């Protein structure tokens, strides 16, 4: 024969694993702890843990932002939407570029006067 192969089917591995993995049924035992499932609820917590010095119990709970109500303005509700426009943009790499550029001159002058 000029050629001939058994040519078997695909192996099909098959898998593709990915279950919805939901919280772990003890607390705690021992193959559990092992996973990284346990570590993993640590995060949750550690998070929270670093907020939670920063978040205080207002006595008043009003939630309220603002209670004076002042009339007409700015306002720091304007100024508070800077904020978080300023993290789509990026003027701090302006302010370095530009930066170089001053600094660069003093180099050069100082490299020619030193060389005269």
């Amino acid at each position: 024969m000029s050629a001939t192969a058994a040519t078997v089917p695909p192996a099909a591995p098959a898998g593709e694993g990915g279950p919805p993995a939901p919280p772990p049924n003890l607390t705690s035992n021992r193959r559990l702890q092992q996973t990284q499932a346990q570590v993993d609820e640590v995060v949750d917590i550690m998070r929270v843990n670093v907020d939670k010095v920063l978040e205080r119990d207002q006595k008043l709970s009003e939630l309220d932002d603002r209670a004076d109500a002042l009339q007409a303005g700015a306002s720091q509700f304007e100024t508070s939407a800077a904020k978080l426009k300023r993290k789509y943009w990026w003027k701090n790499l302006k302010m370095m570029i530009i930066l170089g550029v001053i600094c660069a001159i003093i180099l050069i002058i100082i490299i020619v006067y030193f060389s005269t």
